[PDB]
């Protein structure tokens, strides 16, 4: 094939032929169709079945190829990337390019895609009027010919790309052939932290205009003082044959009823010395009392744009869905129709396990409706112009969208090298001009932003001022070169921590608080990714929102992020496994962080995600004796779809509950006063738990969704009555090696050597596999590895730490191990040092008194060298010879909890399948914790006390030694952690410690007590 | 220091200047110039062009200039002389004393201009006192306002040479030629001769 | 491919190959003559005697004319206008455009200069080093060959466009040929109040 411009290495040539950006069209021939939004005949789909061939380089393509389908060609499914098929593997590489860094060159071997397809076209299409064809998204650049002549040619992988065909088509039979290369100069603005992946992979269509045609138009809904009366401006163009009988109508609908019209012939206002647009009109509506729009409540009316010979002929329709909303910076705030926003905000990324960056409405509805479930009202379209189903779907369920453009740099060195640079301004301002003119009209979109990771350069200021310039209506923000610099309208750092400082060089992350109120600072702050949520995470999560709903201007953020992009691959049996970065051959790679998100690929919830959605509840409670207080934080909608529940329990057992309708206004409070309570006399703890139902479904939850909750400590009585004193006592039988107890048809033995409960008998059944050890290690989360790799050592992260310092090889040494026979029971004495070359970590004191009730008491002293790193954990740990289906626990859950994410856990009684007690993380880490228990069932086993504990098939030693979740094996028996104390897990990043002081086990001196009994 | 950017006979002024689709060339007129005139201590302004109207890619590339060269203001007169793209309001034969209150891009009386509600910039007609023929009649007036008001801070006379061209009668004798004087059709005849002096530069 | 892409009817195209813009060099190899502002021996002025042939659009340009002078140019002084040496006629308009407004296009009938030179480089030159040659002004865009081989396109009639001859210089008599086109979508850029050269 003919290529000698290569055009793909020249970032002056950005495309060829290509028509203007604008919103989206469907070019109706009739009115009724453009207001219903139903089908077009004039708009066509060409996805299904296409022909593609793979070779290595565009110089590979055969020149028979224009004219003649390849022989050796297969047929896919169109929209597709070509690595999900196995044509090539798909890369995942952070912030390094997967090329070479020499712009503006790609690597000679730059593999190709050849797709092409043979397509009808009716002949009515060609009598008249004009035929376009619409690439929704092309990556990385395309060449593209239709029956054998060259059409043009495209770049930027996340824009609609459009061509006029009506020169090049014929009736009947055409053949389109797209040669789409995978690298281009496009790349080096393509960047993102993401698979790598190329093809035609949005949609494919086929539009035909009039010749007479409405080319642009603009809706913009501004506001008098109180939002009681609106004015709706329509800005619309036309092209093609302008003449005075020609005029537009544009209407106003609330569902079947028109509220607005109006009607004028083209010609706009005079402008300058040469004149106006005589191609241009605009249209005023007056809205009395319009029905505002936001994510709270999402109304929409529909605007018809006809263009029409004034004696009435339809030339054809477009139309929008139109949300009266306006958006505003006033005195430091962000507000949306006059209220200050409070942004639950996540990033989501485009991406499908099995289709890789192919979207398709059943995903992204999944999506709505479960970020809309767990209580977020916000999304960043980290980071590129989103498939443009998306925006229709957040203006029809309400989210509120940051719209960025596909501009990323992050590998360059330093990160502004192209942003700074006036060449790379032509292809820069083409990503974000195109960007504004395709989605200016959404109401969903209510923030624009420049891009992510291109450093801070004088080409972001330019277009700064072009969107400013272009549409008012919204802000612009950008995060590169320190996250307040002068391109943004909103200081939006990622991963600035809430007291914190880090003050790096040039782009320090101010602690968000001090970042508002640095001298001359005046703008609103809105983390645009925040809480990075890789493995087990959102360890510090409620430390943020604590800070939003204090400060005014500490607006909130963007949680990072939404899913995990593990893809599925298949092993020799043909089972699915999730992958990440290396598992494709791809190197260099950065493994397992492109999984960040709050679900699993296939859209499972990690446990983080019920932290995420209790912590942006929308109604905030006080209790004051018998009075709840009940706060609204919805700005605009009155709590009309909810009512509260209320139970009260003593230590998980149920002892009352009600009811009581929800009516509180935005901003509101209402007072619930709760009947006289039962005081029961039996001990323990009664706990009172509130949650917000929804009685009525909604477009996005089921009746009975549960949208909040919250509990109290009632009333304690602490249990004075003593045990009822049992005749029998245990008896003690020694020898150099053991200490055995028994009692009844129970046993214990303790080995002389190790001081350890070695096993335990009930009935004459062993009960244990392995001894019952100190702990003072976990399997390192993602948190704690942080970038540390075996072949580049992060000496800081907290798993190095504990690994130079021998936590994880320290052998226990015996110093004390005793028997003393008691008046009714058999006390063992025991202490412990761990030593790692030389140096004492950690002693280990207990005492084990086994009374002749059959219970065992465990006392535990730490101590801890102050000089070592704090350790994961102070806990213990056996194998237990059971496997049992339940577990039963009096405790924080039901769901995997940790000491810095544990807001959202519950105290009740729980009972899952032990199955439910493991959260399997892609990368396998210590999981399925859970806090603040006091009594623990397994089997004939119970455990009482104060601690937290995680009790699965997988011991510590393998899930750390284990790279993927598919290669754990269930080990024999059941392995228990119970720990009198574990670590934060954190997750502010994961790239450095980010496990606050007061998570940290820096005590020194450590105590807890069990009671081992059988039940 | 002027980009190389005029598009006078759009209509409107500004068809091209608010088209993105423009943007890219525009912006190596100006950004090429800051490039290379950058150092010159002579250059104090920046302008972006002339007569082009005031569109969307002039207020981009005001920006750029501002965050590239803090060190000059920059200043453009398309769209009335006294848009956000601008430092300096830079009007073209606006009059000392009389308004010209032409729909959209009025020329105001320069007195009247410089206070007009919440304006505060300095005031430069770009253009004025045009030379054409017999002509620079009202000459003082101009000079008398600049002094009495400190924000009128002048101005560039239109202009300084007539660009009139040498032609040869059949003796062989030189004489100034203007627009049509070469078949060039349509031209706009001698309005191509505006200056304070002959192109030989003998003075008018 | 140079007839085929049709560069000057794309705004998109603004140059091909042309270097990054920067202040006035000189490439001094000594401090002192750099201080004193005098000559550079390794900036070297091309100005004086050029073969020139006009043509009425570039579709009429013979490919000959890329190895070889046309018996048919004439030699004139360079830098100068064509209109200034008679060979089509200077045009005065003041707002109306000189062409139909019909953007991106230009006419079909499309004055074409084309212009060329031999030339010779220092020894040291084909040794070592960057040798770029400078277009001050060349109105109103242009394709620049050497040596018979493409060399790049420049647009804007009044900044200068450079191009890296490193690659395409050979011992003893080097050939220029540079075709300057009268109009380009840059003439809808240049509409200013003055002949029209
Ligand atoms: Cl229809
Ligand atoms: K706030
Ligand atoms: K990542
Ligand atoms: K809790
Ligand atoms: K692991
Ligand atoms: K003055
Ligand atoms: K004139
Ligand atoms: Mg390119
Ligand atoms: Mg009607
Ligand atoms: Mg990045
Ligand atoms: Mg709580
Ligand atoms: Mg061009
Ligand atoms: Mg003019």
């Amino acid at each position: 094939v003919v290529l000698q411009r290569r055009d793909w290495e020249n970032p002056g040539v950005t495309q060829l032929n290509r028509l203007a950006a604008h919103p989206p069209f469907a070019s109706w021939r009739n009115s009724e169709e453009a207001r219903t939004d139903r089908p077009s005949q004039q708009l066509r789909s060409l996805n299904g079945e296409w022909r593609f061939a793979w070779f290595p380089a565009p110089e590979a393509v055969p020149e028979s190829w224009l004219e003649c389908d390849l022989p050796e060609a297969d047929t896919v499914v169109v929209p597709s990337n070509w690595q999900m098929h196995g044509y090539d593997a798909p890369i995942y590489t952070n912030v390094t390019y997967p090329i070479t860094v020499n712009p503006p060159f790609v690597p000679t071997e730059n593999p190709t895609g050849c797709y092409s397809l043979t397509f009808n076209v009716d002949e009515s299409w060609l009598q008249e009027g004009q035929t376009r064809i619409i690439f929704d998204g092309v990556n990385s650049a395309f060449h593209l010919w239709c029956n054998g002549r060259w059409v043009g040619y495209g770049q930027d992988s996340r824009l609609p790309s459009e061509f006029d065909l009506s020169a090049f088509l014929r009736a009947g039979e055409n053949r389109l052939a797209v040669m789409v290369l995978r690298w281009s100069d496009g790349s080096y603005l393509e960047d993102q932290d993401m698979w790598r992946m190329s093809g035609i992979f949005r949609d494919v269509s086929l539009l035909h205009k009039p010749t007479t045609q409405i080319s642009d138009f603009h809706v913009a809904t501004r506001f008098n003082d109180d939002f009681s009366r609106a004015v709706l401006e329509a800005e619309v163009q036309m092209c093609g044959e302008l003449r005075d009988y020609l005029r537009v109508t544009v209407s106003l609908w609330q569902g079947e009823t028109q509220v607005a019209s109006g009607t004028a012939p083209f010609g706009g206002e005079i402008i300058d010395e040469r004149g106006g647009y005589a191609d241009r009109v605009t249209l005023r509506l007056n809205v009395e009392n319009p029905k505002l729009w936001s994510a709270e409540i999402p109304n929409l009316y529909r605007a018809v744009v006809e263009l029409h010979t004034a004696d009435g002929t339809l030339i054809e329709a477009e139309a929008c869905d139109v949300g009266f909303r306006e958006v505003r910076i006033e005195n430091g705030l962000l507000l949306l129709n006059g209220k200050p926003l409070l942004i639950r905000g996540v990033n989501r990324h485009e991406h499908h396990p099995l289709h890789g960056q192919v979207m398709d409405e059943q995903t992204m509805v999944q999506d709505i409706l479960l970020m809309k479930q767990n209580n977020f009202n916000a999304v960043r379209c980290s980071h590129y112009p989103n498939h443009p189903l998306w925006y229709t779907l957040c203006d029809r369920y309400g989210l509120y969208v940051v719209d960025e453009a596909n501009i990323e740099t992050h590998g360059m060195v330093p990160m502004n090298r192209l942003t700074d640079d006036p060449r790379w301004l032509p292809a820069m301002s083409e990503r974000v001009t195109r960007m504004v003119q395709r989605d200016r009209n959404h109401p969903s979109v209510i923030i624009w932003s420049l891009g992510n990771e291109s450093g801070h350069g004088a080409n972001h200021d330019a277009l700064y001022r072009w969107i400013k310039s272009v549409d008012p209506s919204r802000p612009v923000q950008y995060e590169g070169g320190g996250a307040d610099t002068t391109a943004t309208d909103i200081i939006c750092p990622m991963y600035a921590r809430v007291d914190e400082d880090q003050p790096f060089p040039a782009v320090p992350k101010w602690s968000i608080k001090k970042w508002l109120s640095l001298p001359g600072e005046t703008r609103p702050l809105i983390l645009c990714e925040y809480a990075h949520a890789m493995g087990n995470s959102l360890g510090g999560f409620a430390k943020y929102w604590q800070a939003f709903r204090q400060y005014p201007r500490l607006q909130g953020g963007f949680v990072w992020d939404w899913v995990d992009q593990s893809l599925i691959k298949y092993d020799e049996n043909g089972n699915p496994w999730s992958a990440y970065g290396g598992d494709f051959g791809d190197t260099p790679n950065d493994r397992q962080f492109c999984m960040n998100g709050l679900v699993f690929a296939d859209r499972t919830p990690h446990p983080a995600l019920t932290e995420a959605k209790h912590q942006q509840q929308f109604f905030q409670f006080r209790l004051s004796g018998q009075t709840i207080e009940v706060t609204s934080e919805y700005l605009f909608r009155h709590s009309d779809n909810e009512l509260l529940h209320w139970m009260v329990a003593l230590d998980g057992k149920p002892l009352a509950s009600g009811e009581v309708p929800l009516d509180v206004a935005p901003q509101g409070k209402q007072l619930i006063e709760l009947p006289e309570l039962p005081q029961p006399e039996s001990a323990g703890q009664l706990w009172l738990t509130v949650r917000v139902v929804q009685p009525n479904a909604t477009a996005w939850s089921e009746a009975g969704h549960i949208s909040a909750w919250q509990q109290w400590r009632l009333a304690e009585n602490l249990s004075v009555t003593l045990p009822a004193a049992s005749h029998a006592i245990p008896h003690l039988t020694t020898s150099e090696m053991d200490f055995c107890i028994e009692l009844g048809n129970k046993r214990w033995q303790f080995n002389r050597q190790s001081g350890f409960l070695s096993q335990m008998w009930i009935g004459d059944k062993k009960q244990l596999l392995t001894p019952l050890r100190d702990q003072f290690t976990r399997a390192p989360l993602d948190n704690d590895i942080g970038v540390s790799e075996a072949t580049r050592i992060d000496p800081n992260a907290w798993v190095e730490r504990w690994k130079a310092a021998g936590h994880y090889q320290a052998e226990a040494a015996l110093l004390q191990c005793t028997a003393d026979t008691l008046a009714d029971a058999v006390l063992i004495t025991t202490a412990h040092a761990w030593q790692h070359q030389g140096k004492t970590l950690f002693i280990s004191r207990k005492t084990y008194r086994i009374d002749g009730s059959g219970q065992m008491a465990i006392t535990v002293d730490v101590e801890v060298a102050s000089d070592t790193p704090h350790p994961a954990r102070i806990g213990l740990n056996c194998q237990l010879a059971q496997v049992a289906e339940r577990v039963n626990w009096l405790g924080l859950g039901p769901q995997e909890n940790y000491p810095d994410r544990l807001t959202a856990a519950c105290f009740d009684r729980w009972d899952l399948p032990l199955s439910d007690m493991y959260t399997p993380y892609v990368f396998p880490s210590e999981n399925g914790l859970r806090c603040g228990t006091r009594e623990l069932n397994y089997g004939p086993h119970q455990w009482r006390g104060d601690f937290q504990f995680n009790i699965s098939r997988y011991s510590q030693q393998q899930l750390m030694e284990t790279s993927h979740r598919h290669l754990l094996h269930a080990e024999e028996g059941t392995w228990l952690n119970i720990d009198g104390f574990h670590m934060g897990i954190g997750g502010d990043d994961s790239w450095s410690p980010s496990v606050s002081a007061e998570f940290q086990l820096s005590a020194g001196r450590y105590h807890y007590q069990l009671v081992w009994c059988q039940k």
